[PDB]
């Protein structure tokens, strides 16, 4: 993927909705127009950007906005920032004294991002790592304590690992706080045991999901529900 | 059991094996079971396409829980899917007025909605919602505006409830309207081969698409779940 090609990616041209035209609707009617105009230049910029096929979608942005601000969450963690729209998205979603926690191994492709963040007034609330997540979501169980755990976990990182992050994220985020796991139906190709035709990695990726899907249904540790907006995006809700 | 109306079996998902790789996967497993009994007694039901789905029924419980909701209002109840599913979702003393113009169709599912304990969390009004919420507005305290309000009643009134209900919730509360893609069909001006009531239905639609979109009064998320549903957020 963007961590560690392209090319290795069969499916971008797919997408969950039945038809093009549907999406483009929902685009235009409902979620450009309502679209932070630094969130539209970050998207136009990255929409040139090689590996364009990892950005989140606008209409999935606007729900996670959506959920950040119903749930009237304070301190999040970003896991996958990539150019960073999602995470402006949470910045621009949570009050001005919010914080959060960005993670990517990869800073640079936060550079491009980073000027609109800063034209759009909410660099404050970001500190960014850049890092593998786990070993610095390890590092957080080690150190946090009870009243500065999460209320809100984005998770969009190495697609492989996100059973590894769910076992982590499960103690960071508070409570009754959410976490939730972007690409979940994986271009539809989730929907059967075999799928013709992907490269080795895109296929560790679509099993991951499966396993993923399954794993998270049966936990009890969290509520969920998977939504079929932008590309699956399951939300969990800790229980205990 | 053949639909008057065109749209019913059509995806908004790009393959029925996709909907049902959700609802098998990450729906039924965690479906309450009177709402999985709510739900088979609904399917063989005359009206059955206007049931809310099961994956969707997940999603309005995760947002009433992750909003804390307390006191809600439900429009357009029919069997009770998603009146039960807002009320499994709120705490033991949460409190839901549910309007329908159809208690018989309420009759259907309320056996399961007794047997899951909730019940007592229900004030079920049997009118249209226009005059009920006409006369909420003139006796609502500020103190007791709703958290929550779902929207899944008269499709054609949709606009008449908006006007209404940005009064009846509160400031930072919810407004979810149903159904907002109709079948997908709201993506393009002309649509043929409908029912009159389901145009009728697609042209409100994507007149209220618009002007949601618009209205500065709330923020917006339309959202590509079951047959679309759009959540407002009141922003004052
Ligand atoms: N092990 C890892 N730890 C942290 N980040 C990782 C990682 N492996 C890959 N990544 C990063 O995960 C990102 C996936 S794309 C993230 C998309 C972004 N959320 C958006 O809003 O569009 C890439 O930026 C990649 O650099
Ligand atoms: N003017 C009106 N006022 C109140 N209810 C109305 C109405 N017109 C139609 N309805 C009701 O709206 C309902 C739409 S179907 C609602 C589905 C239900 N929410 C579910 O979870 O499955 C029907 O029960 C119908 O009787
Ligand atoms: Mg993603
Ligand atoms: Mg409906």
């Amino acid at each position: 993927g963007p961590g560690m090609s392209i090319d290795d990616y069969s499916l971008v041209h797919k997408n969950i909705l039945h038809s093009e035209d549907l999406l483009k609707y929902i685009l235009e009617t409902s979620a450009y127009p309502r679209e932070h105009e630094q969130l539209k230049g970050l998207r136009e910029v990255t929409e040139k950007h090689e590996w364009s096929m990892a950005l989140v979608p606008a209409d999935e942005g606007l729900f996670l906005s959506m959920l950040l601000k119903l749930m009237n969450a304070k301190r999040t963690i970003e896991i996958g920032v990539y150019t960073g729209y999602s995470l402006l998205t949470t910045a621009l979603a949570l009050p001005e004294d919010g914080k959060i926690t960005a993670i990517d191994v990869n800073k640079s492709y936060y550079e491009i991002g980073l000027p609109f963040i800063q034209k759009a007034g909410v660099e404050h609330k970001i500190n960014f790592i850049e890092s593998e997540a786990l070993p610095v979501l390890d590092q957080m169980l080690e150190e946090m304590k009870e009243e500065d755990l999460y209320d809100y976990a984005f998770v969009d990182a190495d697609k492989s690992n996100y059973a590894n992050y769910h076992e982590r994220l499960v103690k960071l985020v508070r409570i009754g706080g959410a976490i939730l796991y972007d690409n979940t139906l994986w271009y539809g190709s989730v929907a059967y045991p075999e799928y013709p035709g992907l490269h080795p990695e895109e296929e560790v990726a679509r099993l991951s999901f499966r396993n993923l899907n399954t794993f998270l249904a049966a936990d009890p540790r969290v509520e969920i529900s998977q939504v079929s907006i932008g590309d699956g995006v399951t939300i969990c809700r800790r229980l205990y």
